[PDB]
């Protein structure tokens, strides 16, 4: 877990992500002060964050003119990518690039010293086997066409686009790099969160209510999967739930093992939204493999960033559980000295 | 005194669930030493089986010829039967008429004394009221109509021979019979196990593979329902595996709180057969609450009588754990 890699599109709440997982680490998450405004990169004493659109060949304009998208891998410069990932992973600082999305250019660098823990989020992290060989643990965030143009509808891009406040040609034009050069990215992540419409009532295009899956890897060093109840069963659970209040349509939670990609996984799922803070700390409390350092640090986690999106459902939940994990194999690479 | 009350049809498996009752209570239940060589009773060293037909009111002949069947509570004497359960209840022996299954005609009563746990068993056990609040807990065994059928075609009287095929008379009998006053006891049970057609594999009505639900009551004073995991919620739960492994019908329980005639009740649901009985193990090391004094005393109950039949599902199971929860309550009214 000195370096971790994120693969998330944008819009989707990893910005979320990423401060609930920096704060597991050492909670700072802010950019650097003297620099550049429009730098993308997040400092803490512990962790430092970097956009891997810094590491576009092509600005927006020139992308435009080749007609490629920031998706292909066309677009993106990966040698300078793994060499620089490369650099800070041995204790180098390094120069890097600043993708500017507002102006669309690539300015000048910004320098960038080697941190304790290294996260590279962006579209391409797992994209490049050269890359990937350097990650201690990866994520990706999978979230489906329909939670993903249900947030793009106000919330996320508040219909602001051209016409019916819909830019929606975006879509049309970057899933087909999407599908063929990001998604199967999803393959070499020992952690998906995987964000669908809920199997439980009728909502959306709003939104809101969500049936998130964790697809966590088994096989994998110092990661022992979170399971409810009894792990390599198939499980379903209603909690309720005297002291649940909830809900509209109720939490359901699954429990299976499954095989993606070939690869054997055990498979956790939330459906649906809870509620009280007293009421998910009965959540957690029937949950093992938790990889927590004391009792109830799941809902701490969650309490202290009670303002941050998907906090009420699985997305914060996960994630949340996501970060303790990526801590655990921390202390224990932290640990792994010295003679 | 404890007292118990069996309600079920025969044909359904009441013998059957009753050895399974007193393996947990006493030693072996055998006929009355000397007399009459068709009583229905049997004694153990702590427990008495009274046969409720022994308080039919008509016998064969005369139910026949007042056109009315078994099931009718007017062929059926319920002062005697809450006369004599109450003087066994208290510790007065009783003299207990015969209902001869062969002849059908009562025979002379046989004094029965009074046991430690007295158990009646029989089609309306808690039809009456008196009778009802002498019962200390109460079962019914149910099974749907849908199983009944297929158990008709295939175990009690499947051909019945003369080219055809089965009697209109038969389920043309009883049924509306059997619907107004056996049925309606459900009610008034603290456990109730129904038996219906499986989930797992599509069928008309085979009859091998169940899908066995034990209704437990919520409120009784020392009765704690058995639960899997996590008690009063809802819960489905498939243990194989990918862990266990199972054959070609995995097994599947369900474990939830609903409501029973409007009385609340947490039920839990095993679907499928234990083929090899190593998945037997596992499940009971998982259920909660199955009052064993020891860790496994469920499965050591039921390979003691491994061809019971019943023994590799739902209904062996249950019945099982139902007799351990008696015990149980048992113990607790005896411990002051």
């Amino acid at each position: 877990t000195i370096v971790i890699g994120l693969a998330a599109d944008s819009g989707c709440g990893k910005s979320t992500f990423m401060r609930r997982l920096t704060s597991v680490f050492g909670g700072a998450a802010k950019p650097p002060k003297g620099g550049n405004p429009d730098s993308n990169t997040l400092i803490s004493d512990t962790t430092t964050v970097i956009c891997l659109d810094d590491y576009h060949s092509l600005d927006r304009y020139g992308r435009k003119e080749q007609k490629v998208t920031a998706l292909d891998p066309r677009a993106n410069d990966f040698d300078l990518m793994y060499e620089q990932v490369k650099a800070l992973k041995n204790g180098i600082a390094v120069e890097k690039p600043i993708y500017n999305h507002v102006t669309g250019l690539l300015d000048p660098p910004e320098l960038i010293q080697p941190p304790k823990i290294l996260v590279i989020e962006g579209l391409h992290p797992m994209f490049d086997e050269r890359v990937r060989d350097l990650l201690d643990f990866s994520i990706y965030l999978d979230i489906s066409n329909e939670v993903k143009f249900a947030w793009k509808i106000q919330r996320d891009m508040a219909e602001r686009g051209h016409s019916l406040e819909s830019i929606k040609a975006s879509i049309e034009a970057r899933k087909p790099d999407f599908d063929a050069f990001i998604d199967p990215q999803k393959q070499y992540a020992d952690a998906v969160i995987e964000v669908l419409p809920t199997t439980l009532i009728p909502d959306d295009n709003e939104g809101k209510v969500l049936r998130v899956r964790l697809i966590m890897k088994e096989g994998v060093k110092y990661f022992s999967p979170v399971y409810l109840f009894d792990e390599g069963s198939t499980i379903s659970w209603i909690p309720c739930g005297r002291k649940l209040t909830c809900s509209y349509p109720g939490i359901k939670f699954n429990y299976e093992p499954d095989s993606y990609f070939d690869h054997e996984v055990s498979v956790l799922e939330m459906d649906g939204q809870f509620d009280r803070l007293d009421e998910l700390i009965y959540v957690e409390s029937h949950l093992s493999n938790l990889s927590t350092k004391f009792y109830g640090e799941v809902t701490q986690q969650m309490l202290k960033h009670a303002d941050f999106p998907g906090s009420n459902n699985g997305t914060g939940l996960f994630q949340t559980i996501v970060g303790l994990k990526i801590r655990d194999l921390y202390e224990q690479l932290i640990a792994n000295k010295a003679t």
